[PDB]
Order: C-alpha cells, then structure tokens, then sequence
C-alpha cells in the first residue's frame, strides 16, 4: 500500500524536504521538514514572521503538558519550546494515529526559514542525540512501538521539487538496478563509514579515517555535501584543476558567490564525477554511490533580471565531520533499514540526468582494513 505515499513530499531548493502532518484533535495541518539529522519532532506554536500557521495547543483535547521545557541547538538554527504529547497522523502516510512526543517551539533564532512553507521538523534519527535527553522517544520509535509500521523508511528527495518518504516499506517502483547496503556503525545519527573517494576516477589517497573525522552521517536535512577541513580542501583543489578552463570568484568555491552561464550553455562537462565508497555487507567488501556535478552545482534564481543558470558549489567544509545532505541523497532511493541497522542506496527512478555521464550505484568492490577508516 505504499503507493498512497509516493510523492508525499514537497520543497523548494536549499529549502529541505516537507511532509503534510496532522497534530492534535480536532486535526491541525502543518508541513514539517524531513530531518534524518536529528530526533526531536518540533513545531511552530507561537506566531513568528516567516511562519503563516502553527500549533495552537489551547484548541486541541488531546494535548497534554509535560511539564518540562528543551531546546536544540543545530548547526545554525536553534529553537526552545515546551515539551507535550498530542496525537499525530501522516494524511499521505499509514493510516494510523499515534501519541508523540512534541516540543512546542515558542522561541526561535534563525531556525524557520522565510518562503520554506514549513511550520516544524521530524526528526528521524535516534533517541541517543535527543533534546534534552534519550529518554524523549523520538516520533518514528513511537510510531513502530504503537502501531504494526515495520521499523524502516525510505526517501526519494528529487531535484520547485519534490520526493517520497515511504513510512515503513520500500517502493520497488522508485529506483532502478539493485540496492547496495552499508552498515549503520552507531545509532545516534545515522552514521556511515566511507571507505575511499575518487574525483573523475582519481583516489585521493588519503587516510581514510580523515573521510570519517569525527563521523560520517547521511542527514536529510542539510543541503550540501559537507567534508572535513582536509578532505575538504583536497577535493576542491582537484575539483578547481578539473574545471581550470573557467574562472570563477573564490567566494564561489566558499559557497558564497553563485555563477551563471547563457540559458543551456552551462559547461557540464568540465566538472568532475566524485564517487563515494562505503562499507558493505560482507567482509572486505564495499560500493560506491557516483555524484554528478548537477548534484553539487545547486540552481539558484538569478540575482539579475537576466534568464541565465546560475549555480552555488553545494560542498563545503566542515568541523563536525562529513554530512551527506540533501544534494548527495537528490537522485538516489535511500532506505533507512533500522530493523537491520543498514542504509540502502539504489540510482533512484529521478535520477540526475547527464548527456555523457549518470548518477550510479555501483559494487562489489574489495577493499582491505575497512574497520580502519572508522574514527575513534
Ligand atoms: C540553512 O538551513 C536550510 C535547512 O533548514 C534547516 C534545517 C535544520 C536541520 C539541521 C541542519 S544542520 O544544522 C545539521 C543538522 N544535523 C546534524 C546536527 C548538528 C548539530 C546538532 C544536532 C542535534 C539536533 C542532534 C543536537 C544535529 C540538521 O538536524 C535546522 C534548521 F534550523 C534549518 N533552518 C533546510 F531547509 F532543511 F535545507
């Protein structure tokens, strides 16, 4: 029955992926962001500027104060409400309700953003990194304790946009060719180990526990491909060596500056493929997942009256080590198999389309000493 949740999701570029939920009773609506980077699930409850509805606690039967206040400080953005339970259904989801955990978020600096049309976030990873702490049973172990949702989801996030978040099943209809799987190494986010990269077929032959330092995490609810400090600067070097045929502003390698080109005459050709491997299954053995530049070459709306492409480079570094946002898993059918503690990548149905080369999936690979790229 997982037809009823294809295309479920909505958003707009750098703007993260939403769901419609329902909070409360009588029913309340909102568009919640899809965040497989965190574990609260929180929602506007006061008014705010950029908000144009939110959860009216007062107005539903169902509510119940917990007493007790939280916040959660992201990478940028926080926010700080008050805890509660209501009951929560997914229209385009099961057909279930169940009793969740809620912050009530009343005070926020730099967490809502302007046009985004969501009002809160679902946060799907574990209750290990839950505010303000484990105990707070994040809202998918909820849903599997109350209800027979098998324990996984997928996502589908295509390249304004839209996807699919398959609540307790995978849609053979959304991807193409077979599933690779690579293991979940802990359950707080969820964490991945990379076992080698390669830019236009070339290793860049570092230490792979740099890939990994301090962790490597898929996260849904970032947009770029964000590297540690080391790697970072190695790849851009080879992605700037790969490309030197134009020139462009620093300040667009920082991801600050965009870059356009005449409408359809954006060189495609002269930025390079990055293959990421990861773990697998079996021993020794890994795959790779193939990253097109129409992936890391975000579309963004021209700052000139002018009909042109322009782009922002969609990698950038990091302190908090590596996080496959939004543009990494763009293209790819994703499948959060927590009964089996795997993460399954397959080239999704919206694939990123190239004239002379394609997103790919691509294994078995052997590759010795993988339990040395992990971090400790
Ligand atoms: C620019 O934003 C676009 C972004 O919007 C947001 C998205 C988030 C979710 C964040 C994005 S970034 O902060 C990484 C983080 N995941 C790893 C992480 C890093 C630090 C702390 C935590 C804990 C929650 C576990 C404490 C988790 C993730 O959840 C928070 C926000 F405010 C905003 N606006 C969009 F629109 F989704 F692309």
């Amino acid at each position: 029955s997982f037809v009823e949740m294809v295309d479920n999701l909505r958003g707009k570029s750098g703007q993260g992926y939403y769901v419609e939920m329902t909070v409360g009773s009588p029913p309340q609506t909102l568009n919640i962001l899809v965040d497989t980077g965190s574990s609260n699930f929180a929602v506007g409850a006061a008014p705010h500027p950029f908000l144009h509805r939110y959860y009216q606690r007062q107005l539903s039967s169902t509510y119940r104060d917990l007493r007790k206040g939280v916040y959660v400080p992201y990478t940028q953005g926080k926010w700080e409400g008050e805890l509660g339970t209501d009951l929560v259904s997914i229209p385009h989801g099961p057909n279930v309700t169940v009793r969740a955990n809620i912050a009530a978020i009343t005070e926020s600096d730099k967490f809502f953003i302007n046009g985004s049309n969501w009002e809160g976030i679902l946060g799907l990873a574990y209750a290990e990194i839950a505010r303000p702490d484990d105990s707070l049973e994040p809202f998918f172990d909820s849903l599997v304790k109350q209800t027979h949702v098998p324990n996984l989801f997928s996502l589908q996030l295509c390249g304004s946009v839209g996807g699919s978040m398959i609540i307790g099943g995978i849609d053979h209809s959304l991807y193409t060719g077979s599933l690779w799987y690579t293991p979940i190494r802990r359950e707080w986010y969820y964490e991945v180990i990379i076992v080698r990269v390669e830019i236009n077929g070339q290793d860049l032959k570092m230490d792979c526990k740099e890939y990994n330092y301090d962790k490597s995490i898929v996260d849904s609810g970032t947009t770029n491909l964000r590297l540690p400090k080391k790697v970072f600067e190695a790849a851009v070097k080879s992605i700037k060596a790969a490309s030197s045929t134009e020139k462009f502003p620093d300040g667009f390698w920082l991801g600050e500056q965009l870059v356009c080109w005449q409408a359809g005459t954006t060189p495609w050709n002269i930025f390079p493929v990055i293959s990421l491997y990861l773990m697998g299954e079996v021993t020794n053995q890994s795959f790779r997942i193939t990253i097109l530049p129409q992936q890391y070459l975000r579309p963004v709306e021209d700052v000139a009256t002018s009909q042109d492409d322009c782009y922002k480079f969609a990698i950038s570094q990091s302190s908090t080590g590596t996080v496959m946002g939004a543009v990494i898993m763009e293209g790819f059918y994703v499948v959060f198999d927590r009964a089996r503690k795997r993460i399954g990548f397959a080239v999704s149905a919206c694939h990123v389309h190239d004239e002379f080369r394609t997103a790919a999936v691509e294994g078995p690979f052997v590759t010795l000493d993988m339990e040395d790229c992990g971090y400790n």
